[PDB]
């Protein structure tokens, strides 16, 4: 969907309505903590809205042109065994971004950083809105500097007439209750989001593609925006319950992948063009290393980069991973020191490592996170 850097536009409307939806569907018997956390969210509305639009204008990334259209089955294909060269990190998808920002949002909320938590939640919903955008051509036709397309700008001009204020039921009813049953957040998110994304693809072929009439387009915007709002409300509801009842999705399950969220210091020359790797060592002495390389310019000064690592051994618990590290290898003979500011490691929807560093890493050296 379309959006503007100041927290306005289609994206902002979606999260704003997601809140109103909850304000209306929330049953009276709901735990007061849930209702109280909803109120904290509402008073941080401007941050939720800013976060909901930020990913299309994020300048602390890889210096790449924005393109947020993925085939709904991408995440599922990446999750399958054998289908990926493990030495390489897995590319970020709309599906994975929802999970990452959700984990970061939960972590921040538990420690009282409501403003940051809400912003992160906004970013998670931004990506959910995207996968719910009915635009799936093989070849994209961008119309603005932020990578938006004509179907999104069309919906943008009409956003007000697509607003909904209810999911169609109360939180004690099926839609909402089903969302709480699956205690495995990452597993629930995958199936839940995939449903909206696939319906989105169907709508692209039957109503939103360029060859369809304006009437078809209006209808497509209407039904996918309703879906986006409802779906967003569902994610916010789950977040509220997760942070209120102190829920942890990683609870004793196998760690199939690890996600590194690395914040490079804003200091001059903090970034690096040298080869960068991440590695772990298990309690039993096993080791695995991955190359941290995404399509763009990795580890730029002041960037917040994400790397998804798929593990060899799929029978490991989080406590089985004893050490973790990042390692630099010189690209050229010339110096190019690297200064990470903070590194967060996420395992099964939980932020398991949050280490401030602010030290220069130079030459061919290994820096131990743990
Ligand atoms: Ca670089
Ligand atoms: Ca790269
Ligand atoms: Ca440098
Ligand atoms: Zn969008
Ligand atoms: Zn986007």
């Amino acid at each position: 969907w379309d959006g503007k850097i100041d927290g306005t536009g289609t994206h902002a409307m979606i999260v704003t309505q997601g809140v109103s939806i909850l304000e209306n569907d929330l049953s009276k018997n709901e735990p007061e903590s849930v209702r109280k956390n909803l109120e904290i969210l509402k008073e941080n509305m401007h941050e939720l809205q800013l976060g909901s639009t930020y990913p299309d204008y994020d300048k602390n990334a890889y210096d790449l042109y924005q393109d947020h259209f993925w085939d709904p089955d991408t995440d599922n294909n990446f999750s399958k065994d054998n289908s990926w060269y493990l030495a390489y990190s897995i590319p970020d998808t709309g599906e994975s971004q929802i999970r990452k920002f959700s984990a970061l949002a939960r972590y921040e909320w538990q420690r009282g950083n409501y403003k940051q938590a809400t912003f992160y939640l906004g970013e998670a919903m931004h990506y959910f809105g995207d996968i719910d955008t009915p635009y799936h051509p093989a070849n994209v036709t961008a119309v603005d500097s932020a990578g938006h397309v004509k179907f999104e700008t069309f919906a943008e001009e009409r956003k007000e007439q697509y607003k909904i204020n209810t999911a169609g039921c109360k939180t004690n009813e099926a839609f909402y209750t089903d969302i709480l049953k699956n205690k495995d957040f990452n597993a629930w998110s995958k199936e839940y989001a995939r449903g909206f994304a696939k319906t989105g693809k169907s709508i692209y072929y039957s109503h939103a593609s360029m060859s369809h009439s304006w009437d078809d387009w209006d209808y497509a915007a209407k039904v996918t925006l309703a879906n986006s709002q409802k779906g967003t409300a569902g994610y916010i509801y789950r977040f509220l319950h997760d942070v209120s009842e102190g829920n942890d999705p990683s609870v004793g399950k196998n760690v199939k992948e690890l996600v590194a969220y690395i914040s490079t210091s804003g200091e001059k020359d903090a970034g690096t063009d040298d080869y960068m790797y991440f590695g772990i060592k298990t309690k039993d002495g096993k080791t695995q290393e991955w190359e941290m390389d995404n399509p763009g310019n990795d580890f730029m000064t002041g960037s917040k980069d994400t790397y998804t690592f798929k593990l060899k051994d799929e029978n490991l618990k989080i406590d089985d991973i004893q050490n973790m590290w990042i390692r630099k290898r010189k690209y050229t003979a010339f110096s190019d020191a690297y200064k990470p500011e903070n590194i967060k490691i996420i395992a099964n929807g939980k932020v398991v490592v949050d280490k401030d560093i602010n030290e220069w890493i130079s030459g061919n050296s290994t820096y131990n996170i743990k």
